[PDB]
């Protein structure tokens, strides 16, 4: 019992703001002393993709699809408001929605529950992981207003040159509104693979909501697909673990969900992604109580972060020289469930192990009272929250700290 | 003990199995003995659906935009195994179908709360009012896989001749699947004039959600004809009761939603509205705990029933002599509701008076103690719920009878 470390290698992302001194954190006071893997490092403050033009950024997303594993701070997605703070050159796109694209697959958030920290829905007794599609759908798709009295038709265009395919949609007689979306077998197909992988890792059962009911055709290729994927290659792997897929419309599952205890991966489309999940972010507590990981189709190969921002609130309190209370566990927690995957491949129980002992140090630390503000406002409640009700974020990690070194004694 | 009476006249259409029981159980108890209506009846049974063919159910929607309101009893919609059941001739389409064409409008789910009866969600104090948009998004769209790549396209093109614009959406190379969709300005001019009339009616505030940070033009039109009307006609009315109109990206709502002790009314788009009505109904407890209720974009015309259907798991019981422990006060709220408006136009304050003290009887009634099934469950848990928890249909009524008179105190 001393340094245990394992010889694949994490790609670190540095990230940005508040975080990014949890980050600096983190690593020395509860993980750096008892692991010491190999890190290829990258630094995606916002500091640096100004001075790359966006290009650590996509140096990072392929740094990790080589490796298999990667831990990533949050970072700033800019505004245009965001540009005259920092610096010019382009508005530049959200890191995640580049590495999350040049990986491929797909994005699960997680929630991460304690006994003493209550949640708004009263029988979600375990955890709901929302899996999002993320592409096609509304977010890349036509939209127009209609001014004049006409038709709006669609046309598909053959490409080896056959019959131009025609549809009225519909003819306007005062004004309105109209818009076409798109979606690729492809991107559907990955959407399936990357769930299935990450059910059948995490041992939990699986749902897909669509509307094929009303969507025949649309909605219908993506129940298609998941019923084809999970026939051919699943089932049998499913069974064996004791899980299963099931498909449901959208307004059972959102019943379902509310009604349901939990524990479960629950398929999204684009759309239903960004609604669910921020009902989901509310109803479980804290935002710093959730982990986003990336998966990718062929399940061997990951990116996990904290499901939160940068927390630019406090940023700035640390900046004035005053005292805070960042909740750090979302962040501790990216390390362990990375570190994790990286254990599982390199056939390595001793870290695997470690893992596991840290994420239980720090729920049995909450259990035991030493939390931070925004746990305590979970408990409590905003308006009635003092300061000896929590930790600041220092005291936090240094009370998870000494937790951990005495049961690393006890074995 | 004069007893009430009315001027205007009121609409009943009668339903179908369980809740058809429980509908003349509460005209025998809680409302004829407690106040005399001019009813226009028209029966709404499967059977004489089927007899009249259909007939009786367009002949009562007319009758409800003539007078201005209608009291609706749950009544069965014909599927396949209906038709063999009850030997139909034809399969009849939904009749609130049929009747939300005829009158038009918008509807709005209303829950009632109680403050023994716990929520799923435990911020919730007050309601929260959606109002679905029934023109179609994707649900007048076409839709349909592509399978040799291609180029999907879209035409508006011009009625007066002029030149067409294109839009290139997409080039194919697998397969996949293309949708177009629409939606009319009068449309969503007709679902903002109901929110807006019905959250004043109320006195609560409304909040529109969409997706204009994405569909800029599309959901950018919802949010622009919303505040057009908001500003021209609505906004000094709003301020004088005390509320407002704002629009959230539909990302807030939901949060909002779940953070919110509530009291609002949220409009929102056809799909956003059908989802969100059945985890927020689920949330709120037992469907017999819900109204419905259509309000034309006047806000005159009004027709309000249960959320919920005929309960055929306990029709089937009342048949076969077992007691049943249906839960009435949506059905009872229906009434209530729908009086208060005829009660609210017919300037006639009696009537509006004992509205008021039915609904609050009603809760004081199931906040005291007695209970129906459903809402010992909520209480007490599914399994450790017992016999003395909770009254059966009758006698539940029958409590509140008793207590209607106690409070029958002006
Ligand atoms: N990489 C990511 O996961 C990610 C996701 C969303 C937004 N962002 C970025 O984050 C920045 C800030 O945006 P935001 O307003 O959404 O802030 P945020 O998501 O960091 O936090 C939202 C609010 O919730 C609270 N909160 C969230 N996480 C917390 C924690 N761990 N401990 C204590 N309190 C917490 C904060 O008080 C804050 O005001 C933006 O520049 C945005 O681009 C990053
Ligand atoms: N007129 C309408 O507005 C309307 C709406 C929905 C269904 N229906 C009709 O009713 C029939 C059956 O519908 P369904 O069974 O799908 O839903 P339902 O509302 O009839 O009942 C479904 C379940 O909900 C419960 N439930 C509903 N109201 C209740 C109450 N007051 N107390 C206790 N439990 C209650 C029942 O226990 C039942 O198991 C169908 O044939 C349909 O056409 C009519
Ligand atoms: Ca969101
Ligand atoms: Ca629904």
């Amino acid at each position: 019992s001393n340094k245990i470390s394992a010889t694949g290698v994490l790609v670190e992302l540095d990230g940005d703001e508040m975080t990014r001194v949890i980050w600096k954190k983190i690593k020395e006071t509860l993980i750096f002393p008892f692991v010491n893997v190999p890190i290829e490092y990258y630094d995606l403050s916002m500091e640096n993709r100004d001075k790359t033009e966006d290009r650590v950024t996509v140096e990072a997303a392929y740094a990790i699809k080589k490796h298999g594993v990667g831990v990533k701070c949050a970072t700033i997605t800019p505004d245009e408001a965001r540009v005259k703070e920092f610096n010019l050159k382009k508005m530049w796109r959200s890191p995640n929605g580049t590495i999350r694209t040049i990986l491929g697959g797909t994005v699960f958030r997680e929630p991460i529950i304690c006994s003493n920290v209550p949640r708004l829905v009263t029988t979600w007794k375990k955890p709901v992981v929302i899996g999002r599609h993320a592409f096609g759908d509304q977010y890349s798709a036509t939209d127009a207003v209609v001014k004049e009295p006409g038709t709006f038709e669609m046309r598909f265009i053959p490409a080896n040159g056959g019959e131009p395919k025609v549809y009225k949609v519909f003819d306007y007689k005062s004004g309105g509104v109209m818009m076409g979306m798109y979606n690729t077998d492809d991107s559907i197909r990955d959407f399936a693979r990357s769930c299935f992988e990450f059910a059948l890792a995490r041992k939990w059962p699986l749902y897909l909501s669509t509307k094929n009911t009303i969507l025949k055709h649309y909605d219908g290729r993506f129940k298609d697909i998941f019923a084809e994927m999970y026939k051919a290659l699943y089932e049998t792997k499913f069974k064996t673990c004791g899980i299963f897929y099931e498909h449901r419309l959208i307004d059972d599952m959102v019943a379902h969900c509310m009604r349901s205890e939990g524990g479960y991966v629950w398929a999204c489309k684009n759309y239903d992604g960004d609604v669910q999940s921020d009902s989901l972010a509310q109803g479980f507590g804290s935002l710093g109580m959730m982990t986003s990981i990336l998966m990718t189709p062929d399940g061997k190969t990951v990116e996990v972060e904290a499901a939160h921002g940068t927390v630019t609130r406090h940023y700035r309190d640390y900046q004035k020289g005053k005292e805070t209370s960042t909740n750090p566990v979302a962040s501790i927690f990216a390390w362990t469930r990375a570190l994790a995957h990286r254990a599982r491949v390199d056939n390595n129980n001793t870290l695997l192990e470690f893992t596991q002992r840290l994420e239980d140090v720090i729920i049995a630390t909450i259990e035991a009272g030493a939390m931070t503000e925004d746990l305590a406002i979970c408990i409590k409640g905003e308006k009635n929250v003092v300061r000896a009700d929590y930790l600041n974020t220092d005291e936090f990690i240094d009370a998870v700290s000494q937790r951990l070194k005495v049961a690393m004694q006890k074995s």
